[PDB]
């Protein structure tokens, strides 16, 4: 309850979080990394032209 | 009857004391850390909101 140095629950969440939470956040940046290409941009445009 | 050095019912009593004093006071005092928590307080307070 307290948390002693191994408290199971306790101890995976915190080797839980470390994967889930870097593994989540580098895939949401590399992906706006990704998407940042202004000719992408134009590409939306270009869907409008087309679709008109 | 005058207590001689390991007299064996005073002696037991010496060595259970021991266990027993230690034991008993260690469990009230980490169950009254444990306890401590303010956020475990608040669980009262919800606990009254939650039945009313």
């Amino acid at each position: 309850v307290r948390g002693m140095n191994t408290s199971s629950a306790m101890s995976a969440f915190e080797r839980m979080e470390e994967k889930v939470l870097m593994q989540e956040s580098r895939a949401q940046a590399l992906g706006e990394l990704a998407g940042a290409d202004l000719e992408t941009q134009f590409a939306q445009l270009e869907g409008g032209s087309d679709v008109d």
